[PDB]
């Protein structure tokens, strides 16, 4: 699944 928040670039996950 997706458990990572790339807030750095402006992307996030759902988990």
């Amino acid at each position: 699944y997706i458990i990572y928040c790339n807030r750095r670039t402006g992307k996030c996950q759902r988990m």
